[PDB]
């Protein structure tokens, strides 16, 4: 599957792509304003998630730190990152079908757009100004829009029984982005896209 990743942002972002215990492509690369790094994502890829880093600095080695989504300290990412960070989630050739989603679970960093770029499916998309309207207690430092299950670190925010509902948090985060997940048991917003589809994941689509 090919992935299209696209920085529509005014700033520099150092796109990631992993699956969790593994690198998808080269796995992280620098995107200036108006940038396009393609990828391409082994079929049947389970749980592959592709998000922006902020405010990264880098050495010669690709050894560094981001101030959101940071993967380790690595360039090219082989982990998923530190929230907060918006991430386009995908599945893909599960049972003859894509799955795909934006996700607000681990918080809201940058603005993200992720559509299919082939035919039969619908694109999702969380471009609503979550940072500049984030509540004063998800706020993070270092740039973003944290999640609560990071902030607090209780089973009702993390889900940890399998029995939580939404909370004032989650509701933040749906009414500014009601197309992304806003708790781990919120109602699902993925879209069933035919399988082996290809996408293009844009950062910052509006502006």
């Amino acid at each position: 599957a090919t992935f299209e990743i696209v920085n529509r942002c005014s700033y520099t972002v150092w796109a990631a792509a992993s699956k969790g215990d593994a690198a998808l492509d080269a796995g992280g690369r620098q995107l200036n304003s108006g940038e396009s790094w393609t990828i391409n994502v082994e079929p049947g890829t389970k749980g592959g998630k592709i998000w922006a880093r902020t405010d990264c600095y880098f050495d010669d080695s690709g050894s560094g730190i981001c101030k959101t989504g940071d993967c380790g300290g690595l360039l090219r990412c082989k982990r998923f990152g530190r929230p907060p960070t918006t991430l386009a989630e995908f599945s893909l050739n599960q049972y003859g079908k894509d799955y795909i989603d934006i996700s607000n679970i681990k918080g809201f960093n940058v603005p993200m757009d992720f559509s299919p770029t082939t035919r039969g499916c619908r694109g999702v998309r969380c471009a609503a100004d979550i940072v500049g309207q984030c509540p004063a207690k998800l706020k993070a430092p270092g740039g973003g829009c944290n999640d609560a299950c990071t902030v607090f670190q209780t089973s009702e925010y993390c889900c940890t029984t399998g029995k939580c509902g939404p909370t004032e948090y989650s509701r933040f985060f749906k009414r500014l982005c009601p197309d992304a997940f806003s708790y781990v048991l919120d109602k699902p917003t993925t879209v069933t896209c035919p399988g082996s589809s290809n996408y293009r994941v844009t950062f910052c689509p509006t502006a």
